[PDB]
């Protein structure tokens, strides 16, 4: 034999594999008891950066997920945190909504739009025209370019809507640059600081997780198991066509639970 047992850390998707919309998923409840019985651990993670990890965490909240803060992670605090480590304390024109804002600035980073050294890119759910503009003469200047994530389009009860990688698309039209850095997944970036945060190896850590090419590929790029469940993104027949399969398949989190107690 039971291969499974040896995980002490799970990175686990959030909607479409913990809830969808602001619902529970089946076992999701079951498999954190598990967890918890079993003294293993987990973190959530999102490539979504239009909110903090604190709106996601009050999120759970309200579903009645009582979970510490820092139990949620996202592209944003990874970007952030790297910018912070790497560079220090950053001047940055940000494509973001000012939960974003919040986050980069939580870090020591400053908004400067006239003077800044960084462009960086998330979701930005209120981008503008102006906001556009501005951004792809900051980067005809060379300023160097940061997207928190590639994803080209989110899931929503509205089918699949806009994310930064088709603002990407705009900006590499307008100005012939794709992104320096992108932080979040596939990237194993986010495998590594998760790791070295919460001082597990690699070879104990599993991402479980919905989004069949990203998962998949997180799993790849940073040598950690990945888990499929079968309650969001991905369909059986979705797992047929793919060219990469996941190490294992779950029904959902309530299955898993079962395979590890
Ligand atoms: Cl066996
Ligand atoms: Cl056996
Ligand atoms: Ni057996």
């Amino acid at each position: 034999h039971h291969v499974l047992d040896k995980i002490e850390l799970f990175i686990l998707d959030m909607d479409g594999t913990f809830y969808l919309d602001d619902s529970l998923l089946p076992g999701s409840l079951e498999f954190l008891e598990t967890l918890k019985e079993k003294n293993k651990r987990f973190v959530f993670f999102t490539n979504n950066s239009s909110l903090g990890a604190q709106d996601y965490v009050r999120k759970l909240r309200n579903m009645g997920v009582d979970v510490p803060d820092d139990a949620v992670v996202t592209s944003g605090e990874i970007t952030a945190e790297h910018m912070l480590k790497r560079f220090g304390r950053c001047r940055i024109f940000l494509l973001g909504t000012p939960q974003l804002k919040k986050v980069f600035e939580a870090y020591g980073h400053v908004i400067d739009e006239e003077n800044p050294d960084f462009v960086v890119l998330g979701f930005d759910k209120t981008l503008t025209y102006e906001r556009l503009k501005k951004a792809c003469i900051l980067l005809r200047k060379g300023k160097f370019y940061i997207a928190t994530h590639p994803d080209i389009n989110c899931p929503s009860k509205e089918g699949p809507v806009p994310d930064a990688g088709s603002i990407m698309a705009a900006i590499e039209a307008s100005t012939g640059r794709k992104p320096d850095l992108i932080a979040g997944k596939p990237n194993p970036l986010v495998v590594d600081v998760i790791s070295e945060k919460f001082g597990v190896p690699k070879e104990r850590m599993a991402m479980v997780g919905d989004r069949l090419y990203t998962d998949v590929k997180l799993g790849k790029n940073a040598g950690i198991v990945s888990i499929l469940v079968l309650t969001g993104e991905t369909t059986p027949e979705d797992l047929e066509r793919a060219e990469t399969k996941p190490d294992f398949v779950f029904k959902n989190l309530g299955e898993l639970a079962k395979a590890v107690q």
